């Protein structure tokens, strides 16, 4: 199967996501709508249910709405059964229409459909060539008041019906009872509740087990991806472990939400994208795009910085999910914001690097500021807007031109209002030109590109005042970029020499299968290389010009580059491939009376790659935590370690450039065969 087929659940660079709020989209079956109290046919009051079910989506896939639009994967609301309670916050009734108030992750939401309607969604969606990504929020259940079982459902969790436990009288400790998080530090936010939400304690083997089993269920149904909610509030140590159990079963493209406010680099968010085993939702990109196009609080140089910076901070910038707006922010379209600016932010987004995502109704210039006005009902299904055109003309390019899916980025011309970037992959090229100034045109002169000699037509057909150009060895003739224009020029040619574009997942135990998508491979099963180690024959399950499928060799856990050899020809390397020692389990390391000075931080390292291999660098584990679960001088950290394995390790303080190890002999610990465990030691 081609890299671009609908069966490629490990890569989305060729796709375009359509994030839909199931409820707010289309009531396709009124028999499932709730009774009275928490239902609104007029869908006037936005906090209550409105209808929108899975059938409506099926109705819309079938009647070709998404096909003429060009989106190739829909990202729906958390499918699990939510709480039926009606919560009343300061006078106003609130319901679980958003899907985030999980109750029992093992069943379907009756208001959205049944297991059978759910299969239908898959089968139908896959038939029309559309992947299904689903939201999943394992950080919590639902709102709950510790001292009041009457308040909502008291975060009660069920296992396919059987009541596991509530928030009050939570003896087994399936949740944290450390009060409300005030978001002052990263750890304050992982171990304390987020809003009034019952926070799960993933160090409880029962919970750890529950979730690994729950997600299995949804994967076995055929979902093509997962959008993990609030990844910023769960331990990376546990999520990594969770993530490897997923990649060991049925690997799908997983990306999580690490909510950021600005476009600036962020240490933690970057360690997460690189070390977790998943990619994030690109909030830095969203700020840039919004500042330049919507808000007008920055210029084009801010875009170029964000492009250059994010490529440097993320091991795979291509796995980040971009978007101009979403359900947790003001809708891009507003009274001041001109229709053309939205159309440009859309063009820019669709042609930029990473997996693009489009919040529903953007193609209809839908507005609404704040939650819940941003989550209004789909006002119409007209396939007539200009925005609809832009999406339907550019979106297919991800599937046709590899420079748009896999390509690198590079500025070719710029000033405060105009940006001209090139996207290239091997011989395939894509130039994009944008003039956000809506009143003054621009005289672009002296512009190089990698478009071979020829005459180029604006792929957009000029819907956005774009023009056609002429190359003479990349040298582009002088031309006037129209006011508010944006044009796209391209060139594409069947690649002959091998070249990798994307690998996924990019983590896993030897024995798993990873997908090496690319071009110019060949029809004859050649040789995959994890660094210096060769792979051939049976180990390679599939081999085509566009996509190889290989079995991770059984070699020393660690970072590795990935090369492919097409008949004596070595390709470019895909760096940062993490190979795990094998099945993972989360483990909480605790250390007593580890006094430290001002600015001095604790870290952890051991005798396996998962711990860094006696490293004190970035492969090390830390800094540790010393506030919520355990208090300073006692530190602690949740880490993903190999299962059933004798381990050695020491802690060390790293204030400035200097290191100081705990003395004596290494601490030892043999990990469980599955689950989680807490290990405590004293600072030697
Ligand atoms: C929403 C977002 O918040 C955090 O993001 C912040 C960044 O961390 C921080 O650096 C800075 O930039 O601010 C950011 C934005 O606030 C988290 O980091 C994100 O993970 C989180 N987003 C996730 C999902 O995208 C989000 O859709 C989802 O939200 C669902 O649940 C919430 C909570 O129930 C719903 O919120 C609305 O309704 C609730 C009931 C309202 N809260 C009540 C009250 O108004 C509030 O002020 C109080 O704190 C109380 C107790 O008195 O909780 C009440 C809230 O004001 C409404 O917005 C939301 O509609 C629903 O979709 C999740 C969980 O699924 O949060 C993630
Ligand atoms: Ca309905
Ligand atoms: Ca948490």
């Amino acid at each position: 199967d081609p890299d671009t087929a609908v069966t490629n659940k490990q890569s989305f660079s060729t796709d375009v996501i359509y994030q839909v709020f199931t409820d707010r989209f289309l009531d396709g079956n009124p028999s499932n709508n709730p009774t009275g109290a928490a239902y609104d046919a007029t869908c006037s009051n936005l906090k209550l249910y409105c209808g929108g079910d899975w059938q409506g989506l099926i109705n819309k896939i079938n009647d070709n709405y998404f096909s003429d639009l060009g989106v190739t994967a829909l990202w729906i609301s958390q499918p699990v059964e939510n709480i039926f309670a009606t919560i009343n916050y300061s006078g106003v009734t609130n319901t679980a229409y958003h899907g985030y108030w999980a109750r029992d992750f093992k069943k379907t939401n009756p208001y959205f459909g049944t297991m059978a309607d759910f299969q239908n969604l898959i089968t139908t969606a896959h038939a029309k060539g559309i992947k299904i990504v689903i939201d999943f929020a394992p950080n919590h259940t639902s709102p709950a008041m510790e001292t009041d079982t009457s308040f909502a459902e008291n975060g009660r969790l069920y296992d396919n019906g059987t009541l596991v436990g509530g928030y009050t009288n939570d003896t087994n400790g399936y949740f944290h009872h450390n009060g409300g998080s005030d978001f002052s530090s990263l750890e304050n936010g992982i171990y304390k509740n987020t809003y009034d939400l019952a926070d799960f304690n993933h160090n409880n083997a029962t919970i750890d087990k529950y979730f690994k089993d729950a997600i299995k269920l949804w994967l076995d149904m055929g979902v093509d991806g997962i959008r993990v909610d609030a990844v910023k509030h769960m331990p990376l140590g546990w999520q990594k472990s969770w993530m490897s159990s997923i990649y060991a079963h049925k690997p799908v493209f997983t990306f999580g939400e690490w909510f950021l406010g600005s476009a600036a680099s962020d240490a933690d968010n970057t360690d997460f994208a690189n070390k977790s085993g998943m990619s994030l939702l690109d909030f830095r990109f969203n700020s840039a795009v919004r500042n330049v196009f919507r808000d007008n609080t920055s210029n084009m140089y801010a875009l170029d910085s964000m492009i250059n910076s994010t490529a440097t901070d993320y091991n795979q910038v291509n796995d980040q999910v971009t978007f101009i707006d979403n359900h947790d922010m003001d809708r891009f379209k507003t009274s001041a914001v001109n229709n053309r600016r939205l159309e440009q932010a859309l063009a820019f987004t669709l042609t930029s690097r990473g997996v693009p995502a489009i919040y529903y109704g953007t193609e209809q210039y839908l507005t609404g500021n704040g939650d819940p006005d941003n989550r209004a009902k789909m006002p119409s299904f007209s396939k007539s807007t200009t925005a609809f055109n832009v999406i339907s003309k550019l979106a297919p390019l991800r599937k046709s031109n590899p420079a748009i899916a896999y390509g690198s980025t590079q500025q070719r011309w710029i000033n405060n209002d105009v940006y001209v970037y090139e996207r290239k992959f091997g011989k395939s090229v894509a130039v994009v030109a944008v003039n956000r100034n809506l009143s003054t045109s621009a005289s672009i002169t002296g512009l190089s590109t990698s478009l071979p000699t020829g005459s180029y037509t604006d792929v957009l057909g000029g819907v956005l005042n774009g023009n056609n150009i002429t190359s003479t060895n990349g040298s582009i003739n002088n031309f006037t970029l129209a006011a508010g224009a944006t044009a796209v020029w391209q060139y594409t040619t069947a690649e002959t020499t091998p070249t990798i574009g994307h690998v996924g997942p990019v983590m896993g135990k030897p024995g798993n299968v990873v997908t090496i998508d690319g071009r110019g491979f060949g029809s004859t099963k050649g040789t995959v290389y994890f660094g210096t180690t060769a792979v051939t024959g049976a180990a390679i399950t599939s081999w085509e010009d566009t996509q190889i499928k290989v079995t991770i060799p059984s070699v020393a856990a660690g970072n590795y580059a990935v090369k492919v050899a097409a008949s004596g020809v070595n390709s470019n390397a895909y760096n940062n491939f993490t190979i795990l020692t094998g099945d993972q389990v989360t483990v909480r390391f605790v250390v007593n009376n580890a006094s430290t000075t001002l600015g001095q931080n604790l870290y952890l390292t051991g005798n396996v790659a998962e711990l860094g291999n006696w490293s004190t660098g970035s492969t090390a584990i830390g800094p540790a935590f010393n506030q919520v679960i355990h208090q300073y001088p006692t530190w602690y950290y949740d880490v993903s370690v190999p299962a059933g394995k004798q381990l050695e390790f020491k802690f060390f303080k790293k204030n400035g450039s200097t290191i100081t190890w705990e003395s004596g002999s290494n601490h030892t610990f043999t990990t469980p065969a599955s689950g989680t465990a807490t290990v405590t030691v004293n600072w030697q």
